[PDB]
């Protein structure tokens, strides 16, 4: 029985990271995590890393499509933060950028990390971006990498 | 009146099983169920079974597309576990991987088992992965098989 | 005054372990315990251990009768898990498989370990199958062994 | 270490199904499940299936004894439904027909499926005979078959 | 300004993993995590991994001392689980095995991963050994590795 | 991948058991357990067992140091009982005799079993010294033994 388990190192790969500046104070750690994990752990040279900055998490898709489409990159790490509020705007943003980044994947064949925090409080976000419960940004990068070699393994 | 009822044996197909390592402690039984049911019940030789390991349940799709697309396999058994928490991350993961694996089906013609536990507690998950209420992993495999022969029957 | 105290080592005797796959996620540790204790502690060679897998705990008896009857084995370790639910099905299963395995004993002269968890929750079962309160599976094996030498001592 | 895991297919075996007509409205699905699972999954020819109809679940034993005793059949699937009521009649029926079918097993060596619903409501029974929580009738048949090959494996 | 950041790969150094069998049902995943992360992520060959099995978490120290002392190994991953109960036994065990493994470090110069779950429920432990909140076992190994190269970097 | 699993038999090695007479009515079973398990299970000859009686559990350490130090013994089983009361005397005793026996270990290389009940009631102690929840005294001896062979295995 043949099994495919893939590691998170991939010294070559050119990875593209996209980020929303809205909720910067939180998305900024997400990048730090991502990049660190990318180089340090994934053996990626820091010039095979390009970082595209779109305004809001709602724009993450188009960005990560023009990227993956381009072809130059082996994976895109999508980094954003959406914290619910007064209205169900959160609903449509978080969603249109989940279903978004998701469709960009299935249409490009390029793996894309859903590094988008969809929470309820700054409290929860600060938890999931460096403190108590990890740093999804980095995670997103590792899962990015891994997926690179996984797809490669077929 | 002609009726199509198909059995779960198919000691001929090559099945591909994909799995998220996140929630391993629970997804691991899912695999055990799947594989057992696959061979034991489905008469499948254990070298026509390949098992691809992606990080998270969010990645199950791309994996199961590269697989089905490939052509080598007659069906893909998707195995993952998503248990709700503080935020509606659960929402987007579970969803983007349900609608995901769903689309991979209708676009590849390759049957795909939705063996993804979408629950509320480790309590519920442990129920649905071996104990009280069956072992969806195995089920997923049987439904996988059956569907193989069902499709074949047209 | 002559006293009979018997140890748990018995590197010769061939032990047969029977197991219900229902509640696999719990019964599986029961087996691990059983086997470890059997070899490691009981000095049993791992080819004098045969493991029969019946569907449900209700079937444990017939299995462990055909075994003991057979004669080849020196003791049978019965391993199953029954957790109560909506109806008193638990009642009849647990019972018909307690009184069952019991009768197989008195009619075969072959010791049989009642390694069947009869509980109320997955919580309680997980306690009694490796965690907080031991690992009845193993226990069942040791009591199995000991009994071998105890009977022998008469 | 030698392990016995047995499949649910068994072409040449002749299975005898017994059924109580009391609670027909519920037992009837039990039969449908049983038979379907018997042929479809177990590869059993529908003329090696005989179906004996006794009045009440209390009678299931004698029926399933004269059957197994007879010898012609490789296993008996016992199908009935007992739903508690005003008195503890349920107690004695369900019991005398659990311990019953149990004894018929250990004395005939012929596996017998305990496909008898012992519940509290039509609600629970309808759950356990086709809807929400499976279709014990079918299950009873599969466990029946499996046991056939399991015993055979010794 | 010179900075020391170290990666988690180290395909040459021989790691020793120690484990308490008490709370097996939980410590077993701890091992699975550890090992996977060790090889898969850390590039460690699976014969440079030795696994010592002590009875209880209280014994973890002496084991991990005889190991590190020995010299053959570059790091020890300590894996155990202690879940509080009726008395403050938990107190002394968890403690004497924290301060324990700690002292073994500072006296051997060999890094040691504190992969010992000190919780309040099987619920919490199952969270911290594969499911909801990661798999400390794996973590312990990565921190183990990293520390190898960190120390090396001085 | 090389694994070290050790059994509890060790008919050579000379074990020294130490015991507090305070709480005799409870510690006495602790000894019975210990000794039984030692000989019966561990194959230890009853003249390779010496039993030192110190007044209180606070004294257990010095006793078990002069012993291990001595060299004649292969392991020390420490047996005492401390049940909390009006003041936090319990605190300092239980502690100074946990940390105590712990240090004697790491400084002598001689395994030492922490067979000291640290409870809240005679109720709890009677549970943990023969009745409901085992007989820690015996346990302490087995873990003693096992550790002997475990250390030996390096």
């Amino acid at each position: 029985m043949n099994i495919i388990k893939a590691n998170v190192a991939a010294p070559d790969a050119r990875v593209a990271i996209t980020i929303a500046r809205f909720n910067q104070f939180i998305n900024d750690s997400l990048l730090d995590g991502a990049v660190d994990a990318l180089t340090r752990i994934g053996q990626v040279k820091d010039d095979n890393i390009t970082v595209v900055w779109v305004p809001g998490a709602y724009e993450l898709p188009l960005a990560t499509e023009a990227l993956a489409k381009s072809g130059k990159y082996d994976a895109v790490v999508a980094l954003g933060t959406v914290i619910r509020g007064g209205t169900a705007h959160f609903e449509y943003v978080a969603g249109g950028a989940s279903n978004g980044l998701a469709s960009v994947a299935q249409d490009s064949g390029v793996p894309v990390a859903f590094g988008v925090l969809t929470t309820e409080s700054i409290e929860q976000a600060i938890e999931r971006a460096g403190t108590k419960a990890g740093n999804k940004g980095a995670e997103a990068a590792l899962t990015a990498l891994e997926m690179i070699n996984v797809l490669k393994a077929i």
